[PDB]
């Protein structure tokens, strides 16, 4: 519910230098046509999607991956820190540790690293090769900023760790590291703003579990759905459309009755109505750190959440 | 403020053993052959009162044996030692024990070994009897149960000299002091703290006699008034999390307890005034904390600590 | 042939390695019971030392009465009784309002899993009250902990609580408190034919109680009922156990009223099957591995009317 003021200083720099900047890998050089897949600089779709919106003749660049998206993930990691500490058997990562092993100081550093997580993006390109390049860019920006301003806070091995977290390196598991796990999970929660019911509730494949089943399996239905409703309220606080949910429709989405019944068993019946986007709240979230943070601190957190610092 | 999962899988595996092998079983020194009267001291095989107190309680048709010295009581003491491990690090000159060490000299490994030992501390009980001879028999039973388990399953973690030392902590032989070793000191303190669930205001705040300090005053003089009081409130909150009655506190009532103005006044400048309301017992939470390690642990990891537990 | 879900067999493997293959621990001299000296040992009843293990080809097979072969047989019984309830106009209505036919093919899998744990908490063959309820509460909590960590993707939390309470068989829950518990209890009851007398199997103890197969007749009729009876007897045989002879002729000579043996021959009809005696290596192969136990049981033909649903 609260963020350290030094986290917000780094937030201000990241907004000015990156999250407010236009996408550059845009335009005709970066259109994609799958039958001539190498005719351009793009080798997959998405470079020209929602490059910006205009709110009251101000231009808001990278609206899907801007200040508000980035700051919401920092509230997600602070909440899931407490949720993980309420579990008897928090998930153990490939490094031997759980989210409950992170200190209150570790979560400050992790918040700083989340500021850079998508800061290296140059379009909304989605395909694998663009994704790993943009994350490399974010990781390099993080290393540079931290090694110059944040050595009083980050040791050298922590800079390497959190940069490897931002990089999302080829061959690292989702849960390679407790730090990187909490970071991927915070990013995952925010995908609810724009993914289909199938991705949010059923999992896009037979193996995959889906965003909300993942929260329920990690924190139980009670805490997990608390978190899902809290993120949905963070959407609204920052003007984004809040999708409706209807577990009635899931049997009609094209998925084998197999995966649907499993998804309804995990999640339970859910019928909650949507909300519409709001241009003014969008603009206050997107254009200033003070604007975004002030809209986010005033949203109530779950009853069980008692933030430490 | 949740403390979170602080005990590693190895410690929980031991806790499952201690529950399955000892803390879940009926007390056995309990029938007519263990009643007692000081006026026919050796009519039965008991030599003091208490063998038939609180053998079990029934909660929603489930029978919970040894509710006073069961799983919930044992687990809570592991949480107190973790909290007091941090508190001793906020202290200039923590107490130096007969081994020449303090609580602040404990490593994270020592705390893990100590937690394992605490799992057995009262696991050798065969009744609620706490008169001299039954007390020392039951703690020696606990020590031997710990030695048997450790020598078969924990030799990659306890050296042979460590199994002897921790066994000695559990035994609590006559002649042994509170503070022979830093580890045992901490074990005794965690046990002491849980006594607030069932002891009178005089033992908790003023002291049994003119000599002994009493439970909360002992916390206060080891950790300061502020850390001390936080530990007290934390323990009280753990009673509620495992469904146990939490006694009220009324520092106003202490002159009206029939003990000298001498002793009562000193207890109110150490502790300061205190008015905290009690809370009844809860049977659902009591059963959930009593019949499984998962239920008891899951209930306890949730509970807030003071913020200073988290800062290092 | 009848089939089990691969995820049920995976849990069946876990339950063999972790419980069903482990020796009983409430055994030996400290659990022997002598009725003349009721307070001599830890036991408050008889049976702790009955049939701790048998020896096949100098291999020691622990808990042979309540091991892998009994447990897996009960899973096959509930599968068959599910379809058998599916064939009845007004199948029995349990205290929760549901019948066995109200369960889905997916519920049966969850029930199958819960059945694996039904006697897995036993620490001896003791069956007197206090021992029976401790053992079923052990098995219930061992189901809980396993489900809550490896099965949240298949069990809801309400479902875990429900199936745990079925395994627990709490005091004051009726045989038919839930449709789930009813099916679980009925499957255990079928397997008691392997070891109990003609009076329990056909006439009952008292004036109020039905026999084991008068019960299967009253629920599924006479053809469906005794079809189930013979399928069980045939699962005994495939798992090496002695198949007692049946003789309706002897039933008067049993020292119980013509009242009851009258009812039995009306309900069951006349019936006389010759017995068959046990087989060590069919007992050993059904006792020592999931693969050996499953492989033996899938090869027994099901009755004509049984068409099992499972494909996913």
């Amino acid at each position: 519910s609260i963020l350290d003021p030094e986290v917000l200083k780094v937030a201000e720099y990241v907004y000015q230098e990156r999250l407010s900047k236009p996408y550059t890998e845009v335009g005709p050089e970066w259109e994609y046509n799958h039958k001539t897949p190498y005719a351009t600089r793009a080798t997959g779709t998405g470079h020209n999607l929602q490059r910006f919106i205009t709110i009251d003749d101000q231009r808001l660049h990278r609206p899907i991956h801007g200040l508000a998206h980035t700051m919401r993930t920092l509230f997600y990691s602070q909440l899931m820190y407490e949720a993980a500490k309420r579990q008897p058997h928090p998930h153990r990562c490939a490094d031997g540790r759980t989210i409950a092993d992170l200190s209150v100081q570790d979560l400050k550093k992790l918040n700083i690293a989340q500021l850079f997580f998508v800061a290296g993006r140059e379009s909304e390109a989605s395909y694998g090769d663009a994704y790993h390049r943009y994350h490399l860019y974010g990781a390099k920006q993080f290393e540079a900023y931290a090694r110059k301003h944040l050595t009083h806070l980050f040791s050298e091995k922590e800079i390497v760790l959190y940069s490897r977290c931002i990089e999302d390196r080829i061959g690292d598991r989702f849960d390679e590291t407790a730090e990187g796990y909490l970071i991927h999970l915070s990013h995952m929660i925010d995908l609810m703003r724009c993914k289909s019911p199938v991705e949010v509730f059923i999992g896009h494949s037979r193996g995959v579990s889906g965003i909300v089943p993942t929260l329920i399996q990690l924190f139980g239905r009670e805490d997990g759905l608390d978190i899902m409703h809290y993120a949905r309220s963070l959407f609204a606080a920052t003007g984004e459309a809040v999708p409706y949910i209807s577990s009635s429709e899931w049997p009609h989405l094209g998925i084998e009755s197999d995966r649907v019944e499993r998804a309804l068993k995990i999640v339970g019946s859910l019928e909650v109505e949507g909300q519409e986007a709001d241009a003014k709240k969008t603009a206050q979230a997107g254009f200033s750190v003070d604007g975004c943070y002030g809209a986010l601190v005033k949203i109530d957190t779950p009853d069980w959440y008692h933030q430490v610092k």
